[PDB]
């Protein structure tokens, strides 16, 4: 019964989504960041200027201690605090209550945001990247293990935003067309491979390496599409290239300044679009996800007439990061049960007058493990 976990994410843009969980007996009701780039559930457990509530060990019936610290850094942001279990559930998700792993924040930097909204952070990869080490079995992995949730979660993320997490299956009115299934190479991160890469048609034409080094994963913790440095390079020489037209600042490029045009007189059409082929399921086998101008230049809210984006391709050089910024003209599989991950288009697709952003199959492409990296 997957209609009572449609829309059970909110979040702001740029600040990631969020769903509703309990902790405790008596329960207690926390925003909960869903993050696919992490695997560590932690709350905030003690006051703090952004935290509008918090966790009170305290209070709850079913505290258990572990009397141990942990610690986690992210790109930017960190958090230390204390280990603990007690019980956990999702109004708007499976009918169950599990015993889970519990870091409780106690102080932290750069972390929670102001008007955030979420006072916590849901870490769903796998075990292997688990803080402090990998015996701290994340909660995804207690859920499975408690209950006869499938071993299967899918993410819709739309363009004040929204999506669903539905948890244990797929919900067949979220998306349109054919699920594409792209294989996780290793269960660390959701790890994947890029086999080519074109803008407008045109292939990048570098060694398929460089597109995943160090490593491709797809990361709902991150807002931006982010690329290694070489990648990012030409990237950007072929978007600049298709919009000489134009011309911005250089802060633009970097993700600083905006820019701005008079409402509805945004040129999209100079903008090009990216494809980005991942490995099949079948030997030789691949297809493609093709991101509009649309996702890739977020809105910001101005601060007053114009329409104002932030360019939301960034360097990496931890490898490549889908973020959110890929992430939200498609319905996501995550089938960990299968050791894949699933792409279709959409329901809550983001809609050009003239082009559209497709899941399209099935490409051919030879010695695509070439194209995984090796340290
Ligand atoms: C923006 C941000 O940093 N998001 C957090 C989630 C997040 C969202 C947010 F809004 C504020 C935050 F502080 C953190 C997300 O996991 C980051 N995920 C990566 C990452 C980066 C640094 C550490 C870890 N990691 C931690 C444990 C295991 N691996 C993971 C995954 C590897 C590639 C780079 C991004």
């Amino acid at each position: 019964s997957f209609v009572e976990m449609v829309d059970n994410l909110r979040g702001k843009s740029g600040q990631g989504y969020y769903v509703e969980m309990t902790v405790g007996s008596p329960p207690q009701t926390l925003n909960i960041l869903v993050d696919t780039g992490s695997s560590n559930f932690a709350v905030g457990a003690a006051p703090h200027p952004f935290l509008h509530r918090y966790y009170q060990r305290q209070l709850s019936s079913t505290y258990r201690d572990l009397r141990k610290g942990v610690y986690v850094p992210y790109t930017q942001g960190k958090w230390e605090g204390e280990l603990g279990t007690d019980l956990v559930s999702i109004p708007h998700g499976p009918n169950v209550t599990v015993r889970a792993n519990i870091a409780a924040i106690t102080e932290s930097d750069k972390f929670f945001i102001n008007g955030s909204n979420w006072e916590g952070i849901l870490g769903l990869a796998y075990a292997e990247i688990a803080r402090p080490d990998d015996s701290l079995e994340p909660f995804f992995d207690s859920l499975v293990k408690q209950t006869h949730v499938p071993n299967l979660f899918s993410l819709q993320l739309c363009g004040s935003v929204g999506g669903s997490m539905i948890i244990g299956g797929i919900d067949h009115s979220l998306y349109t067309g054919s699920l594409w299934y792209t294989p996780i190479r290793r269960e660390w991160y959701y790890e994947v491979i890029i086999v080519r890469v074109e803008i407008n048609g045109q292939d990048l034409k570098m060694d398929c390496k460089e597109y995943n080094y160090d490593k491709s994963i797809v990361d709902s913790g991150t807002t931006n599409l982010r690329l290694p440095k070489k990648v990012f390079e030409a990237a950007v020489k072929s978007i600049k290239a298709a919009s000489s037209t134009e011309k911005f600042p250089d802060g633009f490029w970097l993700g600083e300044q905006l820019v701005c045009w008079q409402a509805g007189t945004t040129p999209w059409n100079i903008f090009p679009v990216i494809s980005l082929y991942l490995m099949g399921e079948v030997t030789n086998q691949s297809f493609r996800i093709t991101i509009l101008p649309q996702q890739y230049l977020r809105p910001v809210e101005d601060v007053s007439q114009d329409d104002c984006y932030k360019f939301a391709i960034s360097q990496s050089s931890t490898g490549t990061v889908m973020g959110a910024v890929i992430m939200e003209g498609f319905y996501v599989v995550f089938d960990r049960a299968r050791k894949r991950i699933g792409f279709a288009v959409s329901a809550c697709h983001v809609h050009d007058e003239f082009r559209t952003a497709a899941v399209e199959g099935p490409f051919v492409t030879l010695d695509m493990e070439d194209c995984g990296y090796n340290i």
